[PDB]
């Protein structure tokens, strides 16, 4: 199995990190998959925002005009790290702009505003159930969902479920064609992941990704769809945690895990 090829280097990497690393990667060309702690739960942190944007896009298939709807919000909506929605407080933003801000800058006010319109964490969880994801659960809002408490299943998923759902939404049939491409375009425009999966791929590959960084408990992550030039894409997810609250996350560890995953698939 391809999992067997990389089991020992993954174990070395997470011992060096001082925590747990979960990876799932699938080659959509061959069907090969690489697994390491891929069914364990890890905190989503801000990475839930990608699926949040997909849920909004799904809703736009039934509700015509949803994306262009202007949304006004008060200053009490501004949560720490709302760098985009901060700048449009006095003006408002459209639903599509909030979605792009949530994905591409991890804007917290934008994410909470969209979560509200979707019916809160249970509403996003329901969307994930509707595409066949039985693992994902969102329970809380920004920023409480980042507590990343050891053993706590709230606001978690697994690397395998994240990868399978990402595949359905970006490459499969879970979204209609125009919405699927919009989701991919938002992921391609992400600004926060240059040191994670993007650092593991060749310079000529196209990448769409979403990051998460709880910070506490050494907890951070990244998931991505990547396209080798002229080849079928790879979908992968890399999640980390660690036992102590003051343990530091590591972007280099995430990039290194992505490299091992790609090497295991034969790329
Ligand atoms: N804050 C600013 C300025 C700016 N220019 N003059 N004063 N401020 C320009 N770019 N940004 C910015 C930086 C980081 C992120 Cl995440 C989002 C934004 Cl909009
Ligand atoms: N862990 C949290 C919380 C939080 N509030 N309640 N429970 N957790 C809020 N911010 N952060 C945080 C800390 C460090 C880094 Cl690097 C990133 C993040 Cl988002
Ligand atoms: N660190 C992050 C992320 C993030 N998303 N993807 N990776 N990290 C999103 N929000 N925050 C954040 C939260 C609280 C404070 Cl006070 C400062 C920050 Cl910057
Ligand atoms: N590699 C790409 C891209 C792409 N766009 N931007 N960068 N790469 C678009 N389509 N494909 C592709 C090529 C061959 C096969 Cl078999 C399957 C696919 Cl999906």
């Amino acid at each position: 199995m391809l999992t067997n090829l990389v089991a020992e280097p993954f174990a070395k990497l997470e011992q060096d990190f001082g925590g747990s690393i979960g990876v799932y990667a699938m080659d959509t060309g061959s069907g090969a998959t690489v697994s390491y702690r891929a069914e364990e739960r890890f905190p989503l942190c801000s990475s839930f925002k990608g699926f949040l944007a997909a849920a909004v896009l799904a809703r736009s298939q039934q509700q015509a005009g949803l994306l262009d709807t202007p949304i006004r919000y008060g200053k009490n909506a501004l949560v720490p790290w709302s760098p985009i929605s901060e700048k449009y407080l006095t003006t408002g933003m459209t639903v599509a702009e909030l979605s792009a801000a949530a994905v591409q800058y991890s804007d917290n006010a934008a994410a909470n505003l969209l979560l509200k319109e979707l019916g809160g964490p249970a509403g996003l969880t329901a969307f994930m159930r509707s595409i066949g994801d039985t693992t994902f659960r969102l329970d809380r809002w920004e920023l409480e969902l980042n507590s990343a408490i050891p053993g706590d299943a709230r606001d978690t998923s697994s690397p395998r479920a994240v990868t399978e759902s990402l595949q359905k939404l970006t490459l499969g049939s879970a979204l209609a064609a125009p919405q699927r491409q919009q989701f991919v375009d938002w992921l391609k425009g992400n600004t926060t992941g240059n040191h994670r999966i993007r650092a593991a791929v060749p310079a000529d590959w196209a990448v769409g990704d979403k990051t998460g960084t709880c910070g506490v408990y050494g907890t951070a992550n990244d998931y991505a769809v990547v396209w080798p030039t002229g080849r079928a894409p790879i979908v992968l997810a890399v999640y980390t945690r660690a036992p102590n609250k003051d343990d530091k996350h590591s972007e280099a560890v995430i990039a290194a895990a992505a490299r091992l995953a790609l090497e295991g698939l034969g790329v």
